[PDB]
């Protein structure tokens, strides 16, 4: 059994993330991908959790975990991987996040134990065994650009699911 772990802030989640998760699951024959919004270091954790639930609900092989949000302090991936390993003891873990996030991995706590717990996948827009880098054209879509568009009342339609567009708008997240 093989479980993707999509780690990120997801403020907001967008089609880039969803495309990336879908491709990585196909590339590595993953049975499921669990999205793990990171803890409060940015919109409140509950907003980021709900947007990610909204965005992933329709995919039978996506889910969302609260392990980082409910942990208590800032998020360290050694703790995310320990929590998920305890929850899914039989699954091989494929930790997936932005390649630019993973460029600082040598400063993350438990750097050596991280690779005992998971294989790592860095996804990026084009032109960027233990770490595999994967280029995803749809990751040209960025959460920063999404927040700026919302701030400027420019449309978010087709950059993320309709439910996320409307959540961002009616909860006034970036205005
Ligand atoms: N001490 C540690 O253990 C440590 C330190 C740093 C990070 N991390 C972990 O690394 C993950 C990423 O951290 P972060 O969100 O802080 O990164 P970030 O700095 O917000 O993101 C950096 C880049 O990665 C992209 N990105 C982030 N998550 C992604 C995903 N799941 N798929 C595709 N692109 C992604 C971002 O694009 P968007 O803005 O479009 O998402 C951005 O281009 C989190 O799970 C975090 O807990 C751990
Ligand atoms: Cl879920």
């Amino acid at each position: 059994r093989r479980l993707g772990v999509m780690g990120g802030t997801f403020d907001p989640i967008h089609y880039g993330h969803l495309v990336a998760a879908s491709e990585v699951a196909d590339l590595f024959d993953l049975d499921e991908v669990v999205f793990v919004p990171s803890g409060q270091p940015v919109s409140a954790a509950e907003h980021r959790y709900l947007m990610t639930v909204i965005a992933t609900a329709s995919n039978p092989r996506f889910s969302v975990s609260r392990v980082d949000i409910d942990r208590g302090g800032p998020t360290y991936t050694k703790d995310t991987l320990a929590d998920l390993h305890a929850l899914h003891p039989d699954s091989e873990l494929y930790f997936t996040t932005g390649a630019d996030a993973l460029a600082s991995i040598m400063s993350w706590q438990g750097w050596e134990e991280l690779f005992e717990l998971a294989r790592f996948v860095g996804v990026s827009r084009p032109g960027y065994d233990a770490l595999t880098l994967v280029e995803i054209p749809a990751l040209a879509i960025s959460s920063t650009d999404c927040r700026q568009r919302a701030e400027q009342s420019r449309p978010l339609w087709y950059l993320m699911p309709d439910g996320v567009v409307q959540y961002v708008s009616k909860r006034r997240l970036y205005t």
